[PDB]
């Protein structure tokens, strides 16, 4: 089910393909086995049933290579990690790396706590990614920008230096980055992109990013490229959210919550095609 | 406590002796232990507060006994299992037993790898069941496949192959068997009924099966007999899937999700005796 | 981020000072580290983001100690406990008190079993609580070493009885003592009120009282008296509740899960001001 729904040779990645996408994930209603937080688990699932995905959540080393190898991608994500999950996890990589199914990192609080910066790295060592998705610090810390260097995320600003920072972790990872943000930057090591889309009430529920990043499971399992899956994946969610706001915007984050979910379930082909704003950056 | 709503003696089972359950249920509270994966044990604990019951979810070693001996009722669901868990259900159901606890299993995944379907026949094998609850896979490949035929030319169900398996099976296991799908049927050593109840949105909210096998505990703590227990669980679950999918309309899986448990709580008495739809199989 | 909103000598606290603990806690949007588990992190983590604080569950032994050392209040909830689990909150626990971080411990449960009795008693003899929340029982079988322990009068419901109860325990323990329930009975060293907000909704919602005890602690972190702190959350949250059953009125308490979120985002200062019902108690 894996197909290839656009190509740069006809044109940088857009609406239209990202359209298309969404419509090959409902079509194909791709296993995503997504070992994640306790905390977003139940969100998970239930947004991935709702866009059409078919969502898997084996954790257990008894079962995980197993699941990973039939999965159409594997979603990772460390938010409540334990010695344990982190091992199977990479278990779990490891299987689907042997069986060529995608792998997505979502690196949550990676620079908070040692131990979170740490799994995330022997994760990268030891698991080929196709896309990572995290904000700046996350990313920064998870690829090894020195310490100091840090700073550079704090105070005001969201373009510019993040764009140096996504391709430069794509080149050196060689995977897909991709910074979150109320302007996301996505990047390989040779192109790059920035998403407006999303609503800031996204950052009022607790798993909108964690969904997310197995949404970008979901994409990948459909389409070939990781860059172009990871594009349609953060638009088609944006549109809905927006959506999503739109209805609920003075309800509350309750309200929206839930509507996350119906319009991950009601967004169009023609939403997306009417509403996501993808730009090309020029890399030269 | 446990008491008597109905009595084959007494007719065939029927929506007025279900609400009964259902009011009786209400009336006592019943503690329901359910030992549940991850990923659905929010939805099972509001599903069963709603619904009127008393939830309880320890799942560790160092207190499934205790939990267990004082409840109504006993529920184990496999989902996301580890060899762990799978030894706290035991020590819970033994616990269980020993204090004439009933105890229902959810086997779900059993038949679809090795390690779910040996997990479910440990759990068996160690522990007395008043019910188990799961799909026709689950069901037969747990059990184990003796007969084969069915219908030629794969369609749908069939008309009496579902059949023969809950029966041959409840008489094999000594046991209530419920096999969940869009026709419900549910046996033991010598009766069959059918269950025509519920509504499709049920499938894309996750733990949905989950809860309904929690569900036919709260009933199995309040009904003597745990094949009266089961149809009234299932048919009042499905009565309130039905009012909620009513309610929810064109709105999504969202607001159906939290129109299920609205409902849960709202259904009456009344509803029950008007809308559920239950048949006694003829078996001459 | 421990400051005071209220200055103990010019009066007792009241409505309007609450209000200001509220605005103070969403101007700062405290860290919040909950070390809970799986049937009410996900409520938990939304209820906080609601009310304007931040969030972060983290349980591994690996880094609860430097996870607690940043946050601005570390929750610890027994809930459904694992000897692990009560391992690393006792870590976080000493973390937390080495670096001034409040610790907020919700006893759930305890008294109704063996493990989680003890499980209450080592934390409390190990780590240096702010405040406790949890219900007269628990609260009871957690400080009653004896069962003579505790001295009084035993009776139906409880108050008076209920007030001693909360004087005894917050001297013995030198904390913040939270007896919830209908009428909810908050004591330290030399004070005790009563306050009156709130819905019996609340009992339809898992995680409702365990979201209340990181809410306490999300006050905690900005307000320096963990009493004014204690009760300027209890209130807040009682408001929420009562406006949220207002726009709920009989849809159920699906609906009144989601209004609850919405509430505690949009219950605003004045909401506060005219709606909490605080009360000193004169203690002669």
């Amino acid at each position: 089910m894996r197909g290839s729904h656009h190509h740069h040779h006809h044109g940088s990645m857009d609406a239209q393909s990202a359209a298309k996408c969404l419509t090959a994930v409902r079509r194909h209603s791709p296993l995503v086995h997504s070992i994640t937080n306790n905390v977003v688990t139940n969100f998970t699932a239930n947004g991935l049933l709702a866009l059409g995905a078919s969502p898997v959540m084996a954790y257990a080393k008894e079962e995980v290579a197993d699941m990973a190898k039939i999965a159409g991608a594997l979603v990772l994500n460390i938010g409540t990690l334990s010695k344990e999950s982190v091992e199977a996890m990479i278990i779990a990589g490891k299987s689907a790396n042997e069986h060529g199914v995608p792998v997505i990192l979502d690196p949550v609080g990676a620079g908070a706590t040692p131990f979170r910066t740490e799994s995330a790295r022997d994760i990268i060592r030891e698991v080929r990614l196709a896309a990572i998705r995290g904000n700046a610090a996350e990313i920064a810390h998870t690829v090894g920008v020195t310490d100091w260097l840090i700073k550079g995320v704090d105070a005001g600003e969201g373009g510019g230096d993040i764009i140096r920072l996504a391709q430069q972790a794509a080149q050196k990872l060689n995977t897909v980055i991709a910074i979150t943000g109320e302007v996301d930057v996505i990047a390989d090591t040779s192109h790059v992109y920035t998403l407006h889309n999303g609503h800031k009430l996204l950052t009022k529920v607790t798993g909108a990013g964690s969904l997310l990043t197995s949404v970008v499971g979901a994409f990948c399992a459909v389409e070939e490229n990781p860059l172009f899956a990871a594009i349609a994946a953060i638009s088609s969610y944006g549109v809905a959210a927006q959506l999503a706001a739109q209805q609920t915007a003075d309800k509350g984050p309750g309200s929206f919550q839930i509507e996350l979910l119906n319009k991950l379930s009601t967004v169009t082909e023609q939403d997306v095609q009417e509403w996501a704003t993808i730009e090309r950056v020029t890399v030269s």
